[PDB]
């Protein structure tokens, strides 16, 4: 028959509620939603349009009581325009729920499948290039049935089957020989059970000073591949196990229990070896990162407003924002995926990129030790970024004008899971986009408005957000940040005045009494398939050069740019100079001064910590063999549907490079072709204590820059006069 | 009895008014102030807190009236606490209007003053560093009278006289041989005064197509050194200058009248020399810059509020916020000081920097011919930035929740000039300070925010704006932002397919037809006497490097850090490489690990136009002899008082390297001493269409990290 309390709904709703005693008034804030209502009105204000309530808003004990019915009535009214539905379904969708289950259905109803078989990524086989860019462009409707690729896991096999969600069929079974599966999340629960009955790895703890080795926290890592001289066997499905002590800080990572790995064998759930070394002491104090030990200063409040509604429009995963439209989908591998995106220009919706992602990442180790030797996250591939998306802090992770979406995407067992708040979008002020104050006139200053695409996912210790930047006037940038906790070694030095403390840190500062913060780096790569105005591409250098002058004068030199095609992948593939201009150009098309349409690529724009040169290990390295993406900051590839990852499609255990290293072997012409653009950047990280023990965000950037692709200033605004 | 109108009134304050028909309440807004009023109460909330109002607002015609006393009764409530007033002036105060009029009269008395002598800077001369520090850090006052550094410019002789406000006289007068002084403002008109009144020029002019020489616009550029190769004598005050077209487009600077130089002598007041070249025809399509001729599209608001007032607190000029502590002064030259900046770190105060400023900049450009080989603009030192600031446009040029400060500061006649929103001070969302999201557990995250501290400078063509960021975990970036009108050249080629185009662009991209944006480079260098936790600091190198394996087991190879001191100025001379570490430690003391407090010092740390390497000339140029700050990134120089300028005090026509090449010609020992940082950063600009009529705003990045400064993370909190 009732009512229900206001403040415990909408908290629960997740709406921000502000009361204004003085005004009398509520303020209600969700995504796209700014609603204003006055206790006992009969309208309430959602984005600047009245709506009639059919029951007001009623204060009682200080209690404001609304209907069962007020979240509807007023969040799903229909004045917030934000969300758009659908009504030609994009060809890119990501497979819905339904989707998942029907082909879950499909391969299980196999011959071949066994009950043990996990799912290590379900998602969608998308048309051609060319059928997606007519439904884009021309509304041309793809007439191709929606295809799933379904990748298993069984034991310790990879196989993958492709099947036809129109026709309901399994168009192909297909094991993969020699290819290792990726880190599934029941892994981390088998590692921690298996160290848990082992009576071995016990004693081993015991003698390292743990008395309750139930206390004791595992964490997976994928082995790499040492040819042999890591003695173990390349057949096996296996994982090395660090370990920590849980002293219920909150923080067990500040705990290590150094020079002890074991080798599990997760086929045969068993430990195979258990390598162990020196007898460190565990560092035992607390370190909480939580604030738990600590008081918060108050800070006064700061709101970013929106009270008309968002300036950008989401039908489907399509986002439209002033002169760009582009397709948002989610990815359990590499997390979001940006497609068919165009520029409205006057009219023309010129093609810019047909699809953009992370391409993968890598963060390993400069440290020789048992415990370290081999470690080396490839974030991604084989943990599953997409997967381990971290929901966002409402006002914390992204600002308080932002717009969250729910994604979904396949857990390891094949069942649909819904991640929540997994993306962000919103709007920011960025200063003026341009000014010119001449002298004795009236000031000319206009703002800039960006629009990011923001996402984070976390895998261990560490947490890596992503933004995706479009700007009003053409440029695109992409930024990564990385926060968390640090991977630290025990030491027996507690100060630089130790006995021990020139050897202990010879790999890392000492950031703490018995603490190291191994030297590391953070290398990340995203691939970029850029069809500026057109497919058909050519890659243009631009050196600025100091020449003699040969023209007369005083003046001994000149500033002049040496500029050619660059014709080949292994011409392509390169250290970056950021003193220099890389273009992807339009052969076919230019702008109103006879200069071909293009786009500058900044793999190097800018970082907070030391940059990364290339990889920091000797040539003759296993991992730098294995993953020659990390050394070089710009690669340009001929488009082949499935080369996708840097790293290689299945890189746990790979021998050889089968990512960035066999896509540019074959040596193909870039010239007036179908090209993909892939940035390497990164850090190298050298610790310091203000990094412990949790880490504030450092940023690095990259940047993508119309270069003649336009006229004139792409902002200045539509021409009232003439044609 | 009687009212006034609150929309009129209040708008004329400077006040942001908002009316709420739903709500029937004003929300008014002014920088600190976010006032909350309903017509008819009795009360009215500042920052969150009510006030009695004598007389309540009143609704008129759907007009609002309000008492006379109403700003004063509700700003001046003293209930917005972002301003406190100052019992005690800090020493570095800059000088105020009075002390500007009472330094123009002691030196005005002297029979030695000409009547037609101008002042070129007007400026506080500082206390010692010392009794600096000792007030900042102790409430020790500073028992020097306040005294000034006056400059004038005598014709073309340069004078500098000191003199003591509180005695009121003249401590020295000092004739300055050889040095030539900076472009004021009257030269701007005395200029386009002579280049009218020339029938020479108007000849010349004729010639080129211009029928009417009267709509011809004058721009003042410095001639340089060239050794006698320009033709130009030594002795005196030249300026050369370039013309354009006006066509009514409000956009003089899209049509040039290239090949075509007047050089003028000032202290004769004539055209000394007109050098011509080919006849181009001059470009005539209009390119207004201003919006006269476009639409924009309808954009939703966005706000940003404060409404319980700001976290910072800005006594007379120090301001406070959060851990930091600092002062902010106004300099006709280079703009805003930043001074005793300190950190408080759970109740110390501690040494960050005792100075830090623009310390000069430059754009040298690359094209050999007539209108270009000597065009270098060294905005701070021949043009002052200060003197030019222009005022920040509010929502636009810095964000609505910003608190926007005046500045006064002396012009060329000797008046005290007050600059209206020299200064803009905001607060601003910065993402996750820090977050770790465990599995299986509660996330931990915690917002970041960032002081801003923005200054704009518009000289001639082109708009700087520079911003100064404090972090509350104890970084300090500075970035710099460029944006305006590109200086162009005037070619035959209308499109890249004619004819001329290849010898058109040699130096250039074709940006328009007719129009050319000559290729030249952005370099701004920054002057910072950090103090890291004391005065006695020493420069310290960390190069990561790869090393051999030696501990066995199947690596090849380690990650491993090459550590060295760097003992003297000529080695602390360096190129940035941005893969390498370089601190400024302080030697005598250590954080809990037993490592010295430092601070990492990143003089790139990015940009979005291609970065300037060093220097885009020969080594056998003038400029590039007499401007050696512009080839290295990094520059550490022991302290002295008079050494504030990277291109030299008197850089008109200067010989030789009076500047950095100077200031480390000694070669000092850089070894547990008071050292001083020097950052030189740029950019490479190629030109695009993108940036054509006007450049959207490129930026560049630097920045400062305390590196075992701290314990701990700084912003965890203080201990429970
Ligand atoms: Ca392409
Ligand atoms: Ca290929
Ligand atoms: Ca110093
Ligand atoms: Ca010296
Ligand atoms: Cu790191
Ligand atoms: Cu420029």
């Amino acid at each position: 028959a009732h009512m229900v309390p206001m403040d415990k709904t909408l908290k629960e709703f997740g709406a921000d509620v502000q009361w204004d005693d003085y005004a009398q008034l509520f303020t209600l804030i969700k995504d796209g939603a700014y609603v204003k209502v006055k206790p006992g009105a009969q309208t309430a204000i959602v984005n600047g349009q009245p709506l009639a309530l059919q029951v007001p808003v009623v204060m009682k004990d200080n209690k404001a009581w609304v209907s069962d019915t007020f979240i509807n009535d007023v969040f799903q009214s229909g004045l917030d325009q934000t969300f758009q539905v659908e009504k030609r379904p994009h060809p890119l969708n990501a497979l819905t729920a339904d989707e998942i289950k029907q082909a879950v259905e499909i391969v299980k109803a196999s011959a071949d499948f066994k009950p043990n078989t996990r799912f290590t990524e379900i998602s969608l086989l998308p048309p051609d290039k060319e059928a997606v860019w007519a439904f884009a462009l021309e509304n041309k409707p793809v007439d191709q049935p929606r295809k799933a690729d379904v990748i298993m896991l069984d034991g310790k096999h990879i196989i993958e089957a492709v099947v036809d969600l129109q026709n309901n069929k399994l168009l192909s079974w297909q094991p993969i020989k020699d290819a290792h599966g990726m880190v599934l999340l029941d892994d981390f629960a088998s590692v921690q059970n298996i160290i848990n009955n082992s009576e071995e790895f016990a004693a081993a703890v015991k003698k390292r000073g743990i008395t309750d080795a139930k206390k004791v926290i595992t964490t997976p890592l994928t082995v790499g591949y040492f040819d042999g001289k890591d003695g173990l066997k390349q057949d096996a499905r296996l994982l090395k196990v660090i370990s920590y002590l849980d002293v219920g800080d909150g923080n067990y990572w500040a705990h290590p229990i150094e020079n002890l790995v074991a080798v599990v064998d997760l086929e045969q759930k068993k430990i195979v070896k258990i390598e162990e070394g020196p007898v460190v002491p565990v560092p035992m104090t607390a370190r909480p990162f939580d604030g738990r030990d600590r008081v918060a200063p108050a800070v006064k409040p700061m709101q970013i407003i929106e009270p008309e509604g968002k300036n950008y429009t989401i039908t489907g995963d399509m986002i439209h924002w002033r002169n760009w439209d582009f397709h948002l989908s989610m990815n359990s591998r590499v997390g979001p995926m940006i497609s068919t995106v165009t520029y409205n220009d006057n009219g023309t919706k010129r093609k810019v990129m047909y699809e953009g992602s992370l391409g993968g990442m890598i963060v390993p180790y400069g440290d020789p030790d048992i415990g370290w030797y081999f470690k080396a996250y490839l974030d991604s591939g084989d943990y599953g970024m997409g997967t381990l998306t971290s929901p966002i802090a409402r006002g914390k992770d992204a600002p308080s004008n932002a717009v969250l979406l729910n994604e979904t995407i396949a857990d390891y067992t094949g069942v649909p899971m819904e991640i929540p708040r997994a993306i962000a979008v919103f709007e920011r002020y960025a200063g003026p986009e341009y000014k010119h104050q001449e002298m004795g006139q009236p000031n000319v200053s206009t703002e800039r408005r960006e629009l990011v695409v923001r996402w984070i996912s976390t895998v261990g210790n560490y947490d890596y957000i992503f933004d995706w930047i479009f700007h009003e006037n053409g440029t695109i940038g992409i930024d990564a940040g990385a926060t968390g906790i640090e991977a630290v070694k025990g030491v027996k030095a507690k100060t630089m005045h130790d006995e021990t403390a020139k050897d202990d840190t010879r790999y890392g500062t000492l950031i703490d009494h018995n603490i190291v913060g191994t030297t590391h780096q953070h290398i990340y790569n995203f691939r970029l398939d850029l069809d500026v105005d057109g497919e058909n591409n050519s890659l243009v250098a631009m050196d600025p050069v100091v020449k003699p002058n040969t023209a007369g004068g005083p003046r001994t030199s000149t500033m002049q740019v040496n500029q050619y095609n660059i014709g080949n992948e292994q011409d392509a593939a390169q250290k970056f100079d950021p003193g220099t201009i890389r273009l992807l150009s339009n052969p076919n098309k230019e702008n109103r001064m006879g200069n071909p349409v293009s786009y500058q690529i900044i793999p190097y724009a800018g970082g907070t910590h030391p940059v990364a040169k290339g990889a920091q290990f000797a040539p003759d390295e296993w991992i730098y063999h294995r993953l020659s993406f990390m050394d070089k900051q710009l690669w340009v590839t001929r488009y082949h549907p499935g080369e996708r990852f840097p790293e290689g499609k299945y890189p746990n255990r790979s021998t050889h490079d089968t990512g960035l290293g066999q896509y540019s072997k074959d040596n193909e012409s870039l010239d007036n072709t179908d090209a993909v653009v892939w940035m390497t950047t990164g850090t190298t990280h050298v610790a310091r204590a203000e990094e412990w023990p949790i880490m504030p965000t450092e940023w690095v950037h990259t940047l993508l820059k119309p270069w003649n692709f336009f006229d004139e200033t792409p902002t200045l605004g539509a021409l009232k006069k003439d044609k």
